């Protein structure tokens, strides 16, 4: 792997029009695919991080504003990053968006961390853009690649044995950490269960225990489910992303737990802006912020609006797309042997 030379090239676009896409070769990215799978796999599916550290929620494939978030808040390895998921899908530079930070993993391992969204799963990304993008510009068999090295990305984050990082946020049948421990990789995300709800649950004031969650998925949690959480694992905060947020930041359960949204002017359908969070030794938290027109900055001026295909799908074509996400993960998608009963079929 030339990996100097791929980041080198992902970053050159840096004052290009956003937009611009960068060429890697197909076993250039079959290569990082392969590597930051490896080391995934090496590291705990539960990650235990020390601060300082900066922390990212969504970027949703809009490369140039992850570009903008690393000039200001440092490129690694100046700062060390925890990104909490949803990489791909939405955006239109997924990939060169994954691209890179898997480079990032490969090239700190140790100082450079990618969680896993829900938009890292091959049923959620196969509809909303990735799987798109990655036929258009190279082909099916490297969508399968990305879903293999998806499938082991860590789910949680613990810094400083005081917060608790995730995409979505807690689930019901999260009484012990050592249920994330056990969580054999690769492996799909379900339909339900402890590993759908980590990756997509939300907070609600609203809600004093459980709620239902507008999205179909999982559920909603309010407050005391939070303070309950902390108490009994002896944490102080909940870092969680999933949310587009006003402000790119946005605190809850009293500043118990915190949505961080990085992805400014979302799918340039809200007005919000981007946000970092910073947790230095001492546990401090701080914030950077890219807004459009703590630290504030003017997030850079681009149509970030992307085409939704999936609203044009019918019937047919849905039923089409289930028969085959079912084939390919009955007979190609690797999983690992304690984890098929996690494996997210479709109804035919
Ligand atoms: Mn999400
Ligand atoms: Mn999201």
């Amino acid at each position: 792997l030339n990996l100097d030379s791929i980041i080198g090239r992902l970053l050159e676009v840096q004052g290009s029009r956003p937009g611009k896409n960068v060429q890697l070769t197909e076993n250039e990215i079959r290569g990082l695919c392969l590597k930051s799978r490896e080391i995934f796999l090496s590291q705990p599916i539960l990650l235990e991080l020390e601060a300082p550290l900066k922390i990212c929620g969504d970027i949703h494939g809009q490369y140039y504003d992850l570009l903008r978030l690393f000039e200001y808040g440092g490129f690694p390895p100046e700062s060390n990053y925890l990104f909490l998921g949803d990489y791909v899908d939405r955006g239109k530079q997924s990939l060169e968006t994954i691209c890179l930070l898997l480079a990032y993993k490969i090239k700190y391992p140790e100082n450079f961390f990618l969680l896993r969204g829900n938009h890292e799963c091959a049923s959620i990304n196969r509809i909303y853009g990735f799987y798109d993008e990655c036929k258009r510009r190279y082909n099916i068999k490297l969508w399968k690649t990305f879903t293999d090295c998806f499938n082991c990305l860590p789910i949680a984050a613990i810094v400083d044995e005081k917060i608790f990082c995730c995409h979505g946020g807690l689930s019901p049948d999260l009484q012990s950490m050592e249920q994330i421990r056990r969580i054999m990789r690769p492996t799909d995300v379900p339909d339900q269960g402890l590993l759908c709800d980590l990756l997509w649950s939300d907070p609600d004031k609203d809600v004093q225990g459980w709620g239902e969650n507008d999205r179909g998925v999982s559920f909603t949690f309010g407050a005391e489910v939070v303070a309950k959480f902390l108490h009994k694992h002896d944490l102080d905060l909940i870092c969680r992303a999933h949310q587009v947020v006003e402000d790119g930041y946005e605190f809850f359960a009293k500043r118990q737990l915190v949505t961080l949204f990085s992805a400014p002017n979302y799918c340039g359908e809200f007005d919000n802006a981007g946000a970092m969070m910073s947790v230095d030794e001492t546990l401090m938290c701080s914030f950077q912020i890219l807004k459009p027109a703590v630290e504030v900055a003017d997030a850079q001026d681009y149509d970030r609006r992307a085409d939704k295909p999936w609203t044009r799908l019918t019937a047919a074509d849905k039923a089409a797309i289930r028969k085959e996400l079912n084939e390919f993960k009955s007979t190609e998608m690797e999983v690992h042997e304690l984890s098929r009963h996690l494996t997210r079929f479709h109804r035919p």
